[PDB]
């Protein structure tokens, strides 16, 4: 069984990021070229550090009984070509280089995932001797206001707002008997949805989530993908939302602006993947229609001929396409006029969500999920940079502005 040949995993644009080398001894030693890309999706097989990425979840595929001196001579693996693109690749890597925290790079029309990665990362040379988490996949975080690209969905879904729909947005507000603040509790005054979105006013978004009610909001959640373990082919984790019924008012409050703050028998939420923000840019990218992300292509047989191709599949259709247009539009506020021009390139029109979360000690979070190009999209960013003490305010929209232009630019070609 150490005498059979492993398959390679290789990029969609031709680089190999592990191959099986045949010994004298008779064995094969797997090797791991430009080692350190994409390591936690590439993955391994560990005793000490457990299994992970294509190297497990692929296990079967990369795969006179009795003769181990005729192993080598029938079975060979058969191949994996992810859809990964190493340049794409590369330009996420690159972004997250000094900070921890994760990036998504995706196809909203099928749910390829183009470029994934985590930092920390490690080199499969250090094996042999917090780096270890995906975060993209198997880390959850509070979303914060990025999650109100959900509220805002599932408010102009159920048809009880419109982006013009002028709402209270106060400093401070009490709601079930908690208060909620804006940022810096700025008083907003009285102003269009479309300006609280931009703005990221909890005051205002909190109100859109106690008008949706629990049912509603967990159910929107669950249509894009919480409580599913999303990929076709890679294990991630599901996102997730209390039970409805367990919650409270001011929960939900707190919710709708991506705050988990319950207190019940069922989890707290929402409680996010990266991927899982990513799915629902994708989803609202692509007229409301939620893709299962996938990161295998196809599979190739030893000399080289197509065994397999994946086919992209649909989790449903969270929203309508009326509606995923309206919260197109407002996320294109977001970046033009609001919390996310940060990720403004010049030539392009970018569309986002940004937030900020607050975990303990004084350490934050930095989220940004987006699109481009706003008319025809055909990329969808997602990014958590996790401060630990530093102030990371905004990065995460920098750096997926960043990210979009480059990957844009790839693509084009």
């Amino acid at each position: 069984s150490a005498y059979v040949q492993r398959g390679a995993i290789i990029t969609s644009d031709g680089v190999t990021l592990a191959e099986s080398v045949k010994q004298d001894d008779g064995t094969y030693v797997r090797n791991y070229p430009h080692d350190g890309m994409a390591s936690h999706t590439v993955g391994y097989i560990s005793t000490q550090y457990g299994t992970a990425g294509i190297e497990s979840s692929m296990n079967e595929t990369l795969t006179r009984s009795a003769l181990y001196s005729m192993a080598g001579i029938n079975t060979t693996g058969s191949s994996v070509v992810l859809t990964i693109n190493s340049q794409m690749q590369a330009v996420a890597e690159a972004a997250l280089q000094g900070y921890s925290g994760s990036i998504v790079v995706m196809d909203p029309s099928t749910g390829a995932v183009l470029a994934k990665a985590s930092s920390p990362s490690y080199t499969h040379a250090e094996l042999g001797t917090s780096q270890l988490v995906d975060r993209t996949t198997q880390a959850l975080y509070s979303p914060g206001s990025s999650f109100k690209t959900v509220t805002l969905a599932a408010g102009i879904d159920t048809h009880k707002t419109t982006l013009d729909t002028t709402y209270s947005a106060p400093g401070t507000m009490e709601i079930g008997g908690g208060t909620i603040h804006n940022y810096a509790n700025e008083d907003m005054g009285t102003i269009p949805l479309r300006e609280a979105f931009a703005r990221s006013s909890n005051t205002a978004l909190a109100q859109l989530g106690v008008a949706l009610g629990a049912d509603n909001l967990v159910s929107y959640a669950r249509a894009f993908g919480y409580g599913t373990a999303l990929g076709q082919d890679f294990s991630t984790t599901p996102s997730l939302m209390p039970n409805p019924a367990e919650m409270t008012t001011w929960e939900l409050a707190w919710a709708s602006c991506g705050l988990p703050v319950g207190e019940h028998a069922s989890p707290a939420g929402p409680q996010t993947t990266v991927m899982q923000n990513a799915v629902i840019a994708a989803a609202i990218a692509n007229g409301g229609v939620v893709m299962n992300p996938y990161i295998v292509d196809r599979v190739l047989s030893p000399e080289g001929a197509v065994v397999s191709t994946t086919s992209p599949k649909s989790l449903g259709q969270a929203v309508s396409a009326d509606t995923a247009a309206q919260v197109r539009e407002a996320m294109l506020g977001v970046v033009e006029s609001g919390t996310g021009m940060g990720a403004r390139v010049p030539g392009v029109k970018i569309a986002g969500k940004t937030g900020t979360a607050d975990v303990e000690n004084g350490n934050f979070n930095s989220f940004f999920i987006g699109f481009a190009p706003y008319d025809h999209p055909t990329l969808v960013v997602s990014v958590v940079i996790e401060g630990n003490g530093e102030n990371v305010l905004g990065y995460g929209a920098q750096v997926g502005g960043r990210v979009l232009a480059q990957c844009l630019n790839i693509q084009a070609l």
